[PDB]
This record gives C-alpha cells, sequence and structure tokens, in this order.
C-alpha cells in the first residue's frame, strides 16, 4: 500500500498498534518468534511473528487521528486485517485514576472533525468491540492488573492553551486523554472489523506525575501480554 | 421535585425507566410486591416496590431527550437514585439486529445539541456503567437472551424526512434508534452515578417488520428480568 | 397512528395542544360538551367535544421539541388537523413580564438541533400563523387579559448549568422559556396548516415566583377560552 | 457618528430605512416638508422632515447585514432613535405570493453568522415588536394593500450556486428573501427599541418575473405611506 | 446588470474597488482622464477612464461581504472584468502595525459564513493573486511606502460587542480589520480572475488613534498609484 | 522537550521540517556538513549541521496536524526555533498543476477543528511568513523551478470517501493537498516566529499519475536547495 512496503499475505489478521515505531520492535523483540520486518517505509516499523503459536503482527500508527487513519485504512482495506488492537499510553485527567492503571476504551469523545465531516449535525460515538472488549477484560483481571473501563478523550492538540474542557469531560467521567482511538474506533466500524485500544496510564495531567519507559514497564509488559492474548482468541 | 410528587425516601436507590408509564404501571404490578405509586404528576407514573426482597423503584420516563433529562435530574439531584436502568424498545437499523433481540448500549450516537452545547467544539461520546453493563450482559446470557452490546442512536425526531443518515450510521455499526440514551448516561456521568439501557428490538426501521406490546412480551418480560437482577446486584 | 389509537375522523380539524395530559382531561371536563376519550395510548390523554357548538379537541404532547413532533406530525398527517394551538405554561426571563401574563408567541430561539439538521448553515426562524395570533390577540385583548406578543426559548433543557445566555437571551428581548414551539410551528408549516402558541407565565426563572395549578387557574382557564375561540373561527 | 456627519438632534426619533440611498431622496421629496439632509457621508443619504406635521427621518442603509447593522448601530446609540421601520423590496419563494404583494416581517430566518457569534449554540429569531407590526398591518389593510405577514430569509449572497435550500425554505412557509431584516430586528431587541420591515415584492426568484421601480412606483408609494402612519403613532 | 446600468463593454478588464462611492469619484478625477461614469444605480458611482494610457475602471463596492459580492459577480460575470484590486482603509489590531502603514492582504480570516455554507465543514482560507501581490509589493517599496504583507479580518460587524476575539486574532499575527476581503478573494478564485486588497491604516482599534481622509491622503494618493500600477501590468 | 531528546542548544534556530524521518537523514546526509543526530525518540530523527557554513537543522514530524502539532510546540517553546520551512510532497487537485512542480503555499484550507477551537464562529486563514515566502520564491525562480505560490488543502484524512469538496475546492483555485501547513502556519503565528511550506507535487489526484521519490528526486534536491537557502538568509 501507499505506506506499508509489504507483500499481500505477510501482515496477520490481527494486529496490535502501537503508536511508536521502536515500541512495535521492543514489542516483537520481546513477546514473539519467528519474527519478519515486513515494513520500514517512514520509519513506521511493522512486524509478523508467532505468540503461543499464533500468527500475529504489530505496527506502529505514529500520533493522531490522520496519522493512525492511514495505516489503518491501509491494513484494513489493502491487507484484510480483523482484529486490531492499539496498545499506548495515556494521561489521567481523574485523581481516581492512577498512573500504571490499564484503561480498556468503551468508546472516545474527541475535538477533531473527522467524524462531523462523516455525520453532519451528529455526535458519532465510536464504539469498540464487546467481544473483543470483553476478552481482554476478562485477561486483565486474570493477570491481576487494575483495570478500568471507561471513556477517553481522543484530543488533536497534545498542547492545549485552555484546559477547562478537558478538566470537564474528566467532571462527566472521561479517564483519561491520547490521540487515536476515535479514528480506529470509526473506521473498524466503517469496515466491519474488530477494534480495541488497551491503554497504560502514563501520567497524570493536572497532578504532574510521569513516568519513563522504564517505570512503567512491567505493568507494560503484562498489558502487551493481555493484548495478545485478546487477539489469539 | 417540579415534576415528582414524592417525599423523600420514597423512590428506591435503584429505579427502571420505561418511556412509557403504563409500562412502569405494568412492571410494578407484574414484577414487584408490597407496591406504592410515589408520582401520578403529569401522569408520569411512579412505584416503589419489592423485588426478590429488595426495594426498587419504576419510574415512566415520557420520550426524548428533554423529557428523561427532566426527571433523571429530578431522580438524582432531589431523591438520590444511584442506579438507573432505561428499559424500552427500538427500531432496528441494521439486518443483522432481528426483532426481539435485546440491546444493551455501550454508549450512543445523537442528532441533539445537548453535548454540544456543553462541550463547544467537541464529541462526547456518552457511555455506559461498565459494572453494569456487564451485570446486565451476564444475567441476559444466563437468561437465554440474543443480548447484542454495541452502540444506538439517540434521536430528537422520529419522523425523519431523509433516511440517509441513519443509514450510513447503520453502515457504521450503530444497531437501533431510540430517543433517550445519551441523555440517561450523560446525566448520569455528570453526577457520578451509574446508568445502563437495555432495549428490545421492536421494529426493523428499513424492512417494515413491527410488533405490538403482547408479540414481544416474553422477550420484553425477560428483558426486565434481568434489568431487575443487574439493578438487585 | 403510531402513538395515537384513535380512528380515522375522531379527531377534530382544530386541536388544543397542553404539555400535560392530565391537563387535557381538565380542559375537556371543564370546557367541552359530547366529549369522548380517543386516546390513552402512553397515558397521553386526548379528547373531542364540543364548545359553543363546534366540534375540537384536545391532546397532550409531553414535554420537550422531540415529544411534541412526534404528537404533531401524526396529528397532520394522519388525522387531517388544520389548526393547533398550544396552551402551555412558561417561565419568564423578563423583570418587565410577570407571572400570570399571557404570552402569544410571534416565534421562537431555541437550543435544539432539529432545525440546523434540516436547513445546514441556517437560523430558521419558525413564525406563528398570523391569522390565529391576530385572533388570539384580540380575544384576549377583549376578554381582559395581560396579554404580551413577541419571542420565546424552546429549549431543550429544563435543568441548564449556566444561565448565562438564558440571561443574554433576555437582554434582546426574548419574553419566556417553554420547551415546545419551535418544533409545532415549524412542522405546521412544513405541511401547510395553522399553528399558534398561548401560554400562561407561571414561574419567573430569576426572581424565583412560582405558582401552582391552583394559584393561575383563573387566568389560565380565561386563556384556554380565548385559545378555544382562536380555533372555532 | 462614524458614517453620519449629522448633529445631534438633527435626526428624528422616528425613521424609515430603505436599502438605497437614492430612494430615501425620493421618499423625502415626494412625502415630507420642511426637509434638511443631514448626510452625504460614502454618499449614505439621510434626511428628516415632516410628514402630516411630525417629524421623521428617512435614512439609507445599503445592502446586507453589515451594512444595515453599522446604521442601525449608530442610528440607536448616537442620535436616539426609537422607532425603526425598513421600506425596501424582496424577491418572493412561494408561487401563492406575488409582485407588488407588501410582506411584513414578523420574524427572519438567515445564513448569517452574526446571531450564532452571539449566541453559540442557539438559534435566534429575530422578532418585529408587535405594537408596529399591528399598526402597519392595520393602515395597510385600510390602505387597500395585499399585505401579507410572515417570515422572510434576509440572506448574505444575492447570487447564490444552489437555489435547493431557497427552495426548502420556500416550502416551510418563508415568503420572500432580502438582506437587511435580520440585522435591524436582532439590534432594536438588544437595545429595547422598535423595529419592522415592510417589504414590496419586485420580483419572483422562481418565476423570473420582476419589475423596474417605475412599475411597481403606486404600491411602493401606497406603501411608504403607510409606514409613515406607523411611525407618525 | 442588475445594480450597474453600464452598457457592455463600458468597463474595462482592470478595476480598483473602495468601499466608498464618493471615493470611487476622487479617484477617477484626481488620477483619470478621458473619464466616462457609467453607473449611479444605488449612488454606487462607477468610472472608466485612463491612467498613463491605459484604459481602467473605478467601482464603489459598499460595506460588507453582502454588498461587495453583489458587486463582483456582476463585474465579473456580466462585464468580463479580470483583475480587481480593492483600496480601502482598515482598523489595525497589532501595536506593531502603525496609522499609514499599506497593508497588502495576502489571505483574510472572516466571522462571516459565506464560505462555511459553501464548504462545509472546512475552513476555506481565501487567497490573494500572488502575481498582482507582487506587482503591488515591488511597486509599493518602491514608491517608498511602508507596506506590510500578512493576514487580515474580514469582519460582518464594525461594533462588536466583546473585542476578545480581535485581540486573540492580534496575537495571532493578525494585521487589521476591514469588511470585504473574504469575499472579493474568494470570488474571483471561484472565477479564475485575479484579485489583491491593498489597505491604508486608518486608525488602531486598540490605542484609539484615528484620521480623516484628509489627515491620511497623501499615503492615500501614493497607495491608489500602486494599485493602478499593479493593474495597468 | 516530551517528544525530542536533545538537549538545549542542540537544535539550529533555522530548521527543515520533512515529514517522513527518513528524509530527514536524507537531507542531512546529502547536504549538510558536520552533521549531529540529536533525536531518535519515536524513530523520529533530527539533525543538525551546516550548510555553506550556517548552522541549520532538520526534524522529521510525523504525517497530519496533530502530529506536527506537537513537533512545532517543542522547537519553538522549548528549543527556541525562529524560521521553520516545511519540506514536503504534495497531490495536485488541479490540471493546471503538474506532478513536480514546486509549491509555496501562501495559505492552507482545512478540514481539521484545530482552529475552529481556538477562535469559535471564525475561519481562521493561516499565513505564510512573507519575507520567508519571497525569499524562497526569488531562490526557485532562479534556480529554474517550476515555482507555484497559491493555496493548499490540509487535510486530516488521506484516504476520503467522497472527493466532491476537494474537487469543489480545486475549483476554487486550491492547487494541492498536504497533510500539516494549517498547523505550522498557525503556530508559529501564535508564537511570533517565521514559517512557510514548500512542496513538491508527487502524484495528481484526479489523474492518477504518481511518482516514487527516485522518480522526483532531481527537483526534490533542487527544492531543498531553495529551502536550505531561505533558510540561510
Ligand atoms: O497526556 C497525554 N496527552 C496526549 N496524548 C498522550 C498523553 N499521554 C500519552 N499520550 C499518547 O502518546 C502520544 C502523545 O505523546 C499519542 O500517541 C497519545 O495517544
Ligand atoms: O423506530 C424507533 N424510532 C425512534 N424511537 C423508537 C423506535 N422504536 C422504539 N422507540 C422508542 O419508543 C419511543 C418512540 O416511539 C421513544 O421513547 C423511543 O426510545
Ligand atoms: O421555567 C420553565 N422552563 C422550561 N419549561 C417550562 C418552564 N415553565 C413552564 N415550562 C413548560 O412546562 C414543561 C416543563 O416543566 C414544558 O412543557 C415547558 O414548556
Ligand atoms: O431577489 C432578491 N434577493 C435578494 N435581495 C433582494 C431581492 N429583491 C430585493 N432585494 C433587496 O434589494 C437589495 C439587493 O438587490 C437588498 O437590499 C435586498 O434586501
Ligand atoms: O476599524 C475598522 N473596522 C471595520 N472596518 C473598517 C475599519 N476601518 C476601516 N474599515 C473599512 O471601512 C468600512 C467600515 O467603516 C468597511 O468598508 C471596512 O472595510
Ligand atoms: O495526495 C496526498 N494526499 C494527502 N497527503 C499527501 C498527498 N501527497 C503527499 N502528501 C503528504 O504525504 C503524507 C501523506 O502520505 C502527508 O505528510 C502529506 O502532507
Amino acid at each position: 500500500s501507499v505506506h506499508i512496503e509489504a507483500k499481500q499475505g505477510e501482515i496477520a489478521e490481527s494486529i496490535l498498534l502501537p503508536g511508536d515505531p521502536l515500541r512495535a520492535k521492543y514489542i516483537a523483540e520481546t513477546f514473539l518468534e519467528d519474527v519478519t520486518c515486513y515494513n520500514n517505509v517512514r520509519g513506521m516499523l511493522g512486524f509478523t511473528g508467532t505468540y503461543k503459536g499464533k500468527r500475529v503482527s504489530v505496527q506502529g500508527t505514529g500520533m493522531g487521528v490522520p496519522s493512525i487513519s492511514i495505516y489503518v485504512n491501509e491494513l484494513i482495506q489493502s491487507y484484510g486485517v480483523k482484529n486490531l488492537i492499539r496498545v499506548g499510553t495515556c494521561g489521567a485527567i481523574q485523581k481516581d485514576v492512577k498512573v500504571r492503571d490499564v484503561i480498556i476504551a468503551m468508546t472516545a469523545c474527541t475535538d477533531s472533525n473527522m467524524n462531523r465531516l462523516t455525520f453532519p449535525g451528529f455526535d458519532f460515538a465510536p464504539a469498540a468491540n464487546f467481544d473483543l472488549l470483553k476478552k481482554a477484560y476478562d485477561a486483565g483481571t486474570e493477570k491481576g492488573l487494575h483495570v478500568r473501563v471507561g471513556n477517553v478523550l481522543t484530543a488533536d492538540v497534545f498542547y492545549r492553551e485552555s484546559m477547562d474542557m478537558v478538566k470537564k469531560l474528566g467532571d462527566y467521567g472521561v479517564l483519561a486523554v491520547e490521540m487515536e482511538t476515535t479514528a480506529l474506533y470509526t473506521l473498524a466500524a466503517k469496515y466491519g472489523v474488530n477494534a480495541l485500544s488497551v491503554l497504560t496510564v502514563s501520567n497524570h495531567i493536572f497532578t504532574g506525575e510521569e513516568t519513563t519507559s522504564e517505570e512503567r514497564q512491567t505493568t507494560f509488559n503484562e498489558m502487551i501480554e493481555i493484548a495478545l492474548d485478546a487477539a489469539i482468541q
């Protein structure tokens, strides 16, 4: 496809979608066997390998609705992918949400115009595939993680001048901010395939608490495991 | 409160919310013991009774976002209600969704302006309480119902001149149309309480299939049972 | 029709539209002769009778744009109704407007999306039928009421978190808030029939003054009389 | 003021507002006695004189919401004007509306953003002063004109690429298109003064019928008379 | 055309567009030879003459997007005009912008709805013809003027209740406010012809500094010269 | 900063901004001397080196408004960058625009919501720094390139279901589609620094013509040269 140099059949039907291509590399090296790298266009690494015997892929998406939309469209339309699980990080916008929690997004709010253009006059609420959601929830519960299932904000702006609306969304139960889920969930629904986002809380936007990769790695490793499990089912 | 004549403490913390007040009467008479009627203002019947030993209420809401918003605000703010389960009907907008299916709404799309006013420039995706959702899903699964968990449209207009956008929403996986869920889910989130909508598919909007109350009553009875169960937990 | 169980011909061509079905009952019992009840679906009472010798009907609408839109569509499209007069209550948003005033709405502002969906990019100003308006004005003037003719707000939300915009509308001459007129006037215009809203001011939103039904009943009775008069002409 | 060179007190409290400054000149010369010209800034002629003994003014506004808004703000805020009557022309968008009809605008629809900016999320329906409206209606009725009272479109674009929405507005009872009323009515309401628009239908937009000034002059003269009458009361 | 009484061929292919028709008269009398007046409809003077031997026209537009849109549509579509240069005034909204500066608009922001209607869901950025822009820039540079090339605001409202957004636009580099450029640039682009706006700063909106025509006339004369030069090339 | 691991002072005040980090590597290796790599976070390579003796940097941005906004905010606010030139590719949406043309964006249209959120009710037209624009134009003219200066579309969606609006924008003179310029120009203006986008046309969206990197490399090399030149001045 335009942004992926893989041949037909090189990408598995189940795929993990980190935003960072170097995290795709880490996931492939850490968890998968019999690994090939099928893409390095724009440095946006993608790999296929085996986990507990099943083929699976892992593909960086880049940051933001427009970037992930490019990759998700191509994966679905050109490579026949069926199950797509974003594995990422997010910033908590509730005191009750803690750094190192794992959030499974039921749905996402957004300040993107992508869906207002598609459905003029409507608020489109992009939804997770429930069967994948339940599988990940059950796997994370059994893995012993603090799993929260709820709403997130998919933001176009990482650096927002006023935080008033983000605070207000938090007061309406929105758990955390990230930059991709609306697009993944909307496009998967469009094409009749299955999507989920599973996120590690890496910082709290209003307390200023933050972590490096190393400082959240055990939780992050465990989260990848339950994303892979929800994939291989 | 302005629209409910009950005294403080007459309404239980868990409540079922049919749109039709005569369905509230049917539910109270059919399922509950030790029943009182606490409201007849505007004919919008409300009852409290016991089911398998636990107090519970049932309150008509009327039709549409503005009507249910009035009742939900008053129930939460004046009567201290904690768990709110809409029990209603809907029209399928997918061929794969069948009349007599039970839909549990994860989230809702809308053509209402209610949330655009509250969050200018954003698409707010109103979400179910996951713990209530899981309890209802498990109860309906065990009850032997065809349960579908997904997205619905909360419409302001029952009679829409063009169906183009409703068809398009169906192509993006939206299961059915109804007229209340956005408001229930948004207000419950605002106030930190727990909401869910559990709906019986009564007609298919694009095939013209339809049912009377009697023609869907066994399914509807079973749905009330699993809404009550998710309530008494 | 879907929400009205009347046979063809049971509903008169001229109809009064209170929001409260129990007010429809009161109006029929108090003012009409030879009364039949033609509907009790959803408890949304409707009656036909005679006033000073002419057939007329009275039909509850419920609260809010979506509810009244259902009834008005069915009345016009399935029952051939020609003259529709909402008879209701409202909350004043001007100090100069007094409780027990009667407001005849020339037009209505709204926070509903109903017309933005129909006319993308435009502000649709829903207008009263002038001939009905003049007849009601003349009848109320002769009846000795304080009649104010002007603009109202048709609100989707009864409980608004911030009142800033309602105050601002008051500063631009908007007289009172209610929850139905935009829909009645828009739909009547769509179908080429005649509509009017005639409202009793029951409270002042910024002074906190309020009334019970009994405390405004003489004014309310007189208002029904001039709505009926504007109907029988 | 910035756009009017008159001294304080040179402009009467009642004023007619044609769009064309040469029509202001015609009105002053044809109907008024003891006439002064108080403005020629930008060629936007304004005059004060006497009609049946009462002082009155007549001021061109130019075409479009932004132009008339400039003049109306200055007249109200700098010159203390109290009663403002636009006297203009319009294009019919209904077959039932005829060239040479006089339309008295109850309210106006618009494709302008002026009110969406002022009232975010709301549709503001700009309304005529009813007392002035009734006075003009009664005067036109007695004068023997075909007077229509209803809704108009205030357009930003005279040359619209697609007429679909103008046709649709006609199907919802909107009588004619012009380019000023929304602004006049909104600003008068803002400042607590009295406004009305009284328009001669000069063309039918969908039949192509049209008139020159001379071809509608008797009707136009009669309309000025009843605008002046509604002014001097 | 509807608003211009000229015969075919009476208007030159290159035209200057002041807002004030009396400025069109001043420009023709001051700079042109062999002058004819081809229009006085609505007092909106238009002239054709010769400058340094080349035919050119000058046409008042009136104030605001709707007024200039009428004239620009007719000039382009009925009179075959090819090069259109608005010559006007503006109010500075930056301290760094000085009264008597000449601004050449690259593009324009707006609070008009004109382009949102044409391109639903998009922000259309109306752009100058670069070749004309460069010619005017070079001519003004050589003439010894303080020329600033940048962004302006095309406003619908001259009298804005809150200046917050105008201040904010200034903080994003917008130089000045005027009332026509969006429309000129958009329509010229639509029809494949060449437009530019060249403006004299006449006042500073936040310091209150202001000028009369006489007080900026030398600069204004020099600006007309470089607009004419960019025209005759 | 959060997404760039460079120390203070490692990034030059003038910077080129390709979307593809591997193009940043190519630019540094091909054109610069004394090169350091200061960033590999997320694989988003950034380099500093010397060109004709002046320090300069080159930093990948990723694809889309949200991605480039992250990098541009950090470069400006944390690293003190002053001159930012996007060097990228685009798809032509005019027949008159040819593959291998170089477009210098004066301004950009968008379907992003980023500026509607910042300036509610307004169309913000993001503008290039004119001084940088002129320097690049002059350099490209002297280099012998086909340089077009005009408007572009900054799109959120690479894969758009309907092309109707893109075609319409082309009919209004918009030259090409890309995915970053609105954000670069808006943020540079916010912070008072200088930005430009210089793009090679790599494909024609409506003819299907396309190129590989190798097939446009001579033009692309020449474009980098004139972006660097406009930088070192
Ligand atoms: O606090 C946050 N705000 C926005 N995005 C975040 C946050 N935390 C993690 N991400 C995620 O990391 C990238 C941006 O750095 C995006 O991919 C986003 O989804
Ligand atoms: O097909 C449908 N469209 C809209 N609402 C429906 C449909 N089916 C059931 N409801 C539900 O019944 C009432 C309206 O009659 C509303 O309360 C709505 O939620
Ligand atoms: O102050 C008010 N706000 C909103 N609606 C009102 C008010 N007063 C009367 N109504 C009317 O009563 C119902 C809501 O209780 C609605 O039908 C509305 O039209
Ligand atoms: O058909 C019409 N469309 C738009 N405006 C019209 C029409 N007829 C009359 N006017 C009026 O004349 C000026 C424009 O020529 C505007 O002032 C408008 O109000
Ligand atoms: O400060 C200003 N605000 C708005 N428009 C201005 C300003 N200065 C000059 N103009 C210009 O003059 C007319 C309005 O008086 C308009 O044509 C506008 O473009
Ligand atoms: O035809 C096009 N549409 C959208 N973006 C394009 C096109 N051609 C080049 N780009 C540019 O390349 C990346 C997307 O592949 C984006 O960075 C965009 O700016």
